[PDB]
């Protein structure tokens, strides 16, 4: 049990690190998605022709479109892992944990966080890409061939439901921290100090949601229930990736991701 | 939304019905398991199973041993379904829901609730059966042949972790109600009143845990996380059943029995 002032201080700390760690915040993604701004309008990729113009317009190849787009998602997921790793080190107590457990917490946590933060970039019609300079439609992603089309759509299915909670970045900063400090990850050596940190973070989250969303009934519980789903959604993802990996030979996985998916 | 007085009234309402609905409470089960109550009859191997079904005549195991015990678990689960169904009717607002939604909520909820309440009857060493008159050891269940041994042990693995929360019956009564009133069951027609009731139940559970376990930090959060496991555990359970159905040919019952257990 912490005191209110300590819990608000912890919320403010985590929000600050989150802003420092993640280049594209949910506040900026929503500004882009809502538009009504000449300067932040994305280029929209909705078919083959617009994808080609996008590579010349947005900028920042011998392969089939579905693979090209897959490698774009994995390239960006690897960067996400790096950004999450940097954020986690700022969580008070994280770097003090047993080093193997730091690895284990990141190993089982990054996917759940990527899904969570991917929602920030999504609405029911598509997803921001290339730091918000681009927008790729859900339809175009869903129409990709073989197993790639159905591989993309579940990320959207989760996001629409998650976005209905209407969390902002200051809420997400603590929620992401709670996910990382999960004491039930397989193979953890010292569960107790991880749970002590999470209890502080859960207390921090509970008060943050009560202050930021005072009219949102049992948002804390509903958000914890979302952390339930993610576990199975991540399971379905990893299953699909392994099946695709066997069929598709022109699919490479970044060694960082390769190691994460081992057991 | 709700007032403290209303949340306590709802907690006590649910506790009273919980006691009426289920034959063997957790409080009574713990007294038996700890040896602090007539020793229950112990089934620890093949021969003691025979003596118990001849002396007690356990209604679920009245063919191969592993299949006999497997189907006994189904018989009791079917009884549990009716007990949970009757309990659900005592949840304020439940009987007023659309009839199809009551059916849907019960259909997709009973598995999670049976697992939850099975923990009340279990310790790391075994499980109470026949309203506590019997105790079947974990070791004997785990050692059953082919997939049946592997079918039993996950239930103990879950139960041991769940029991570490040290919930009592007054906590479980609300928790079970929260599970039933889940707004994400496939095919629900009117989600809004289901979530409205669950929100009331969540408030009652939260206050119940703070009053009943004032020293248990974030027990509310930890218990909601257990509803994580339950979802995945039930899915692996159904996958485990399908493997048995295809693999095992000695599972055949009378077609009427298959319908009852369908
Ligand atoms: O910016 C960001 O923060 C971001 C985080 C995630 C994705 C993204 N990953 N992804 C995956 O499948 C995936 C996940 Cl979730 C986790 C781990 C590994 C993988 C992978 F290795 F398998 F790749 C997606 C599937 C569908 C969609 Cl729509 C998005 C993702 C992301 O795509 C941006 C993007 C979209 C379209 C084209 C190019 C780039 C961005
Ligand atoms: O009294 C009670 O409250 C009770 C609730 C559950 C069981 C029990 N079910 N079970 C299942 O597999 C199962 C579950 Cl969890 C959920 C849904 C459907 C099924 C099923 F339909 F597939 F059956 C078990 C597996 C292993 C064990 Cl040890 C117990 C259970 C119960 O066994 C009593 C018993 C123990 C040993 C032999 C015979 C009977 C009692």
């Amino acid at each position: 049990h912490m005191e209110s002032a300590d819990l608000r201080a912890l919320a403010k700390h985590l929000y600050d690190s989150y802003i420092k760690s993640f280049p594209l915040t949910k506040a900026k993604a929503r500004a882009i998605l809502t538009g009504k701004t000449t300067d932040k309008s994305p280029f929209v990729i909705y078919d083959m022709n617009s994808l080609m113009m996008g590579e010349d317009k947005i900028k920042f190849q011998s392969k089939e479109v579905a693979i090209r787009i897959f490698q774009g998602c994995q390239f960006r997921s690897v960067e996400a892992v790096q950004e999450i790793t940097e954020y986690a080190k700022s969580i008070p107590g994280f770097v003090n944990l047993d080093l193997n457990d730091q690895v284990t917490l990141l190993k089982y946590g990054v996917h759940e966080i990527i899904y969570t933060m991917l929602a920030s970039l999504m609405n029911k019609d598509g997803v921001l890409i290339s730091e918000g300079q681009g927008f790729m439609t859900r339809e175009f992603l869903k129409s990709l061939r073989k197993p790639f089309g159905d591989f993309m759509e579940p990320k959207f299915e989760f996001a629409v439901k998650f976005n209905a909670l209407e969390l902002d970045d200051s809420d997400l900063a603590i929620f992401i921290a709670v996910i990382i400090l999960s004491g039930d990850r397989p193979g953890l050596l010292n569960v107790k100090p991880i749970e002590d940190i999470q209890d502080n973070l859960l207390q921090a989250l509970e008060l943050q949601l009560k202050l930021n969303h005072p009219e949102s009934s049992q948002l804390f519980a509903k958000l914890l229930q979302k952390m339930t789903d993610l576990r199975q959604i991540v399971t379905e993802h990893v299953q699909l990736l392994q099946v695709i990996k066997k069929t598709e030979t022109d699919m490479s996985l970044h060694p960082l991701l390769q190691e994460i998916y081992k057991d």
